[PDB]
């Protein structure tokens, strides 16, 4: 059983608590779309742990490398290259837009934004930041400056050239032009304030191409090529951080791709490492020769560290080879469907957006104020666990509470609808 | 060859570049104390990799845990639990001295003081963190910010708060007292000026018992103890960066035992993982309990994850159960007087410094004028290199280059005598 | 002549500038509306020098309290009290609004607002400072980074935790709901967008009743009632810089007995001195005794010396006496009118805005496109001057060019005619 | 009597606290070197009221010209030139060493010392300012910024880039070489740590020749040379505040002239209005053209403005024609044997310092402790006062009590006496 009072007491004298709460359950193997608990219970695992495992858990193929390298070539010095690093490298060259040509290859994606804003403030010799007021980059220094949809109370001043500009986001407008939504005319309002208050230093731009901890936010028709277009204008590089949408997720390689606008720098991190630390940021060559001639540093343990790079490559062939991409626009119209279908059954389902096996359901009170359902996502979130599925719900300011579901790029047309019916479920059990 | 011509082509054209300069050979494998070229050659890896590998490459214990759990338990849900991550935190609490508690399990160490100084932020209610000149903690953000060993140019403003002391430094004194170098009166000095600057926010020191990258400066008698007392007077947290120090290297299992000086958070990274992304904070209950109730946030992709803490678990047994704590000593004597016989033979060795597994050796041009050996220290590093033998030399301003030596805690006393053997021709053959 | 060759040749030697450019002429006189060269031609000051002159140039009252006070109290240690400055103070508690009972007396502008923003921080324990985008308040510190019309750039990153919110603008309105100007639901955007970025420590607001140097900026109906409600909401204290509107300008003693909202703390300057350098804060009893608590300090040369205090207690007096509150309702309508009969006349005239005697005319190309007037607002502002009227015109990005009407209080009738007549044969020359 | 009860109670309902307390006395009237209380008693005034009235209050030569210009040449518009102003202007480059040409008339010494620094920042292109940790400049942003003798705390965060080094203090030394105090070896070892904390934006250095508000610390032969030439190998500007050292107090026109070490940057305040607020800034051609170019700006209400400038003018007219810069050698000579004598008669002298007429007296208890007399400094201060001196102890951290003595140039020998009479007097019935 899950009880082991052996197990809570030690968790509870010796762990530092970071966030939420911990499931009152030991989790002892995993395999696919599934976690077992202690009881040997099946979860099924529709976030893909913290949406990372591309592959579902323990890839026979992923099991493989990891045996391969572990007795072969495992941690360097960083000014030691290998076959992996320069093979993962090669590879992101080529399966990323023209115009990104050079990778460098880390371990968290926190640190994969720190290295990609550290290198926009070196070639430009400025130092203001500009994100999304809903974003999600991380919890160190820079990347949590440009992270607003949590985490900066109580902390200490942001890093000095913080500035957010609200996100698009449509279920919820607030800026109209002639009795409409104009998200562009937003856009154009946003910056202008921006341009106010600057002291004449902007150096990047970051955004996530879908915000997920910010609700499943996707940016709308023609919204990117517009903001990369006010970035230009003003001499500052598009940093896009694809941590959450990389690597087929959306249901192209890399969202970016969908709308055909190319970043300056693209950040990669969990789907890269499938389970297993492993990051990067891919650049053009003018600006990689540029920050080098500028003396650029990011010199880490695991930089370059063979081990990660090897399980990196694996991941990209598997997802090639056996067409993951494509595979994640079928099971993802299946699963969008479903979610249509339950909120055809349920008045609280207000919304289903997202892309691919990036989707979301936004829980309301009343499908016409929209008003928040407090507390019953939470007693949804708790049915579906009972129930064996694995969820996971963000809850924003003026919003409703929002369910993030991302399964398996591997997973199963059953697996979809055994969530499908344990969703259900759970929703009539809880109201 | 370390010549395959489409290998370099890939590496010109694909990576980035960070720091340094690329070692011109492809390594292929490693095993124990050493890694192996392209054309089969042996390098004896007097630096573990990049001071990480504490049980030497593709250690079999840790390539079997490694194996045991890819294939069973990878990655989760951030909020779920399982037993490596519950028995490496409480094998931590139980390992360090009386004080430190809970652990909360990362994967890299700029991550680990990044979650440190977030805590002592918070915890305090203030924001003004104090270094060492000669520091180094890490690229992101708020380790960055801390770093003054280098990177602080060109990448815009530090973070608000930010204050360096001058670190101990007994080869190349600069505080006398009484025809006598008070190091301990430096350190009323030192503080009575940030005392004058603080706007009254001091809310912690962040020290290296043994600074590496600062040039293998190790903190003199009564300094730790002294520095510990000057941040209690101000209601100031005191962090242990042991991610060099720690598990096993200086000869006690944490560089703070030595002392006898407990900190407040220590964290630990390199040593811990053995090569692979796996780092971690531990703290007291009581700090870790009003973090809490203050909501302490550090959510991240693979905290908590069980695959790098079944590695960790694997790496503290080892350790412990094949005693290489005491090794430490018993090699470091060993290559100590090696040094130091080496030192005999040749004026260039201006000073060899360290403790346990962690040396450094101070390059000079005149042992009088400890004037500083530019250049020597380079090819000396180079002729090792073709000799076999992998160093790595730190130079930073006013003092003479520095090697800093770190092998493998499972090093061999043949192997010693090898590096031993290389160093003296490498100096010889560079002259 | 304008032309003494000895005097341009030292102004060009010897002066710092510090911009804009120097008028072409020699200003040897000033009495009343008038400014005289040296040829002995009279300018008509429609800006009351730079919008301080209240009672004109050497009012024989002025000319009358400052000899009484030079030849018998002038400067005195900042400890000792005398007369006039416990009656200035006495006087500023019983005009304005009940809320307001203490007085600061200090000597400028910048000086009032650095002042008042250094209470509201010490009083909230908090640093972060919100104006308008368009604001003016100073040139010095938190003045400066609290001003957005101008000067931000090229000159280091502005004080930590500075944001602006745009300013209400009927004349180019952007932000409709329901195909409507909703300036307060732009409030609430701009303030939402604020939420979001704030680390948690919003201290104050500061705020101009009419922006200007913005443009001529009124706030619009229910708008301060509004901000107030916010800023109460927060926690935050409300700054009314009175300025330029203070001491009877928009026809009230000051601008907020209009709205009838209390700030949590007054600023006064350039109306106050009448020419001469004196300003101050007004606050609340409750305010200044936990500042008083606190330690709070700003102690300067000049705060409480008695000459300027007793000039500052002849100018309520004269203003009172005279009923030069009322004049200025009066008289404004009578310039008010003439410019509107000017921009009947004028297709180049878009608007004409303001309350009392603080006027603004904004050129335009289209009054439809409402296509800012560049250039013209320029030869029209030359040619007033050859014409003999100083006029002075204020241009910020996306608006037409501004003049920025501000006669003495004491003007005439016939002033105000020959002002209206110079004008509108300008206009017609220039275009 | 001092006791009008309407008087002490409006001064208590009716004035913000700001710093200290106020003297339980009404001034009523002031001539010379003395201030009268309501009973008439005359209060010899050791101090020129805040260290400014350099000829003393109510100058007859003074009350002239400020009578002549208020009724004829007040206030105008900041654009507008008028004589004060380019003679002021003109008189100021010709009485400054070479180098210093040309002039920026503003109001306080704050705002001098703002428009100094932010000069600095824009010629450079940097922003980070150094300045002594015992420091006085002002109380608005930059200059409070750079102030470190008191008011850092509770206010929020600095401007970024803020920076102090100690100040040579050989009375109480602590910085040895051989047995010897050596301040050149201090100033080097401050700014390697300065070198090491910069992000490479090093601006300026700001400094007092005599440290006033820090206790009379008067810079040690060779230090000001040095210090200019750290500056010049770091592209920093030096900015020297003689607010309280210029015009003829120390015994030359300019304490830079002492050392014979010219600034890029030199401000004035308190001394040039002599009592009125006058202030300015006086820069050399290159550094003026390049601001210049760099577009410039610090446009405020007051600069320029006639009156203030008939002030300076006449203020520097008096003291060259009374050689009453040689008057402050002699009467300096005087005060200071008298200081000495005192300090035989009385162990509770510790020290005497300072030049011409600038001292200090540090109030001790034990003459070899030198240990801080702590409560004995203020009651000779009480008594000085009720035997008829106003006198002014500024007490900081581990430092005695400090008097400042600074009487007004155009002191008498007689009054010389009765101060050193009435002090005299004050200690004895003080221990
Ligand atoms: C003492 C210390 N703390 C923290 C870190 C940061 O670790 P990560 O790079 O994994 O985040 C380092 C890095 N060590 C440097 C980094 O590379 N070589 C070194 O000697 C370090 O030496
Ligand atoms: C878009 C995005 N970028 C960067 C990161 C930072 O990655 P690391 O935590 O590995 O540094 C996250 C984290 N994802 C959050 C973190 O936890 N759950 C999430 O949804 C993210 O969502
Ligand atoms: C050296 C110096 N510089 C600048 C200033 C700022 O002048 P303002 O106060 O006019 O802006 C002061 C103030 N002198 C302090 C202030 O009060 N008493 C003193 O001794 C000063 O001593
Ligand atoms: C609204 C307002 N507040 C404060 C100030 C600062 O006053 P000082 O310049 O005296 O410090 C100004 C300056 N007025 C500007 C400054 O010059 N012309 C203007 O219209 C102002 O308009
Ligand atoms: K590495
Ligand atoms: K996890
Ligand atoms: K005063
Ligand atoms: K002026
Ligand atoms: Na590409
Ligand atoms: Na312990
Ligand atoms: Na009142
Ligand atoms: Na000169």
């Amino acid at each position: 059983l899950n009880d082991d009072a052996t197990f809570w007491r030690n968790a509870r004298q010796h762990l530092v608590r970071y966030g939420g709460t911990f499931e009152p359950m030991i989790i002892e193997r995993a395999k696919g779309s599934f976690v077992y608990d202690a009881d040997g219970r099946a979860i099924l695992d529709f976030t893909s742990g913290q949406m990372s495992a591309v592959l579902g858990h323990c890839h026979p193929e992923i099991v493989s490398v990891i045996g391969e390298y572990a007795g072969k070539l495992d941690h360097l010095f960083s000014g030691m290259l290998s076959r992996p690093v320069v093979d993962l490298a090669t590879r992101l060259a080529n399966i990323t837009p023209p115009g990104l040509d050079r990778a460098l290859l880390l371990s968290t994606g926190a640190e994969s934004n720190e290295a990609a804003i550290r290198m926009a403030k070196l070639v430009t010799g400025k130092y203001e930041i500009v994100g999304f007021a809903q974003s999600w980059h991380g919890m160190t220094g820079a990347a949590a400056s440009a992270t607003y949809s949590a985490g900066r109370k109580g902390v200490g001043p942001a890093a000095v050239g913080s500035f957010a500009i609200p996100a698009p986001f449509t279920y919820r407008p607030r800026f109209e032009r002639n009795g409409a939504y104009d998200y562009l005319a937003e856009l154009d309002y946003a910056f202008d304030l921006i341009d106010r208050q600057s002291s004449g230093n902007l150096a990047a731009f970051i955004a996530e191409p879908i915000l997920s901890s910010g609700g499943i936010i996707e940016l709308p028709d023609g919204y990117m090529a517009a903001l990369k277009r006010k970035c230009e204008a003003r001499g500052m590089l598009l940093i896009l951080d694809e941590a959450q949408t990389g690597v087929g997720r959306t249901g192209t390689m890399f969202a970016c791709q969908r709308d055909g606008v190319t970043p300056d720098i693209l950040t990669l991190s969990k789907t890269l490492g499938a389970g297993l630390p492993l990051a990067a940021i891919v650049t053009s060559a003018a600006i990689e020769e540029r920050a080098h001639e500028l003396g650029y540093l990011f010199y880490t343990t695991h930089v370059s560290d063979p081990l990660p790079a090897a399980v990196g490559l694996r991941v990209l062939d598997v997802v090639q080879r056996d067409g993951l991409v494509a595979r994640a626009n079928v099971m993802g119209d299946r699963l969008r469907r479903g979610l249509l279908d339950l909120m055809e059954r349920f008045d609280c389902i207000g919304d289903v957006r997202g892309r691919g096996l990036l989707l979301g359901v936004e829980i309301v009170k009343d499908r016409r104020t929209k008003e928040p359902a407090d507390g019953l996502g939470a007693k949804i979130t708790r049915e579906c666990m009972n129930l064996g599925l694995s969820m996971n719900i963000v809850q924003l300011p003026g919003m409703g509470g929002v369910f993030r579901i991302a399964p398996p790029l591997t997973v199963s047309e059953d697996e979809i609808d055994l969530g499908l019916s344990l969703l259900g479920q759970a929703i009539e059990r809880a109201l």
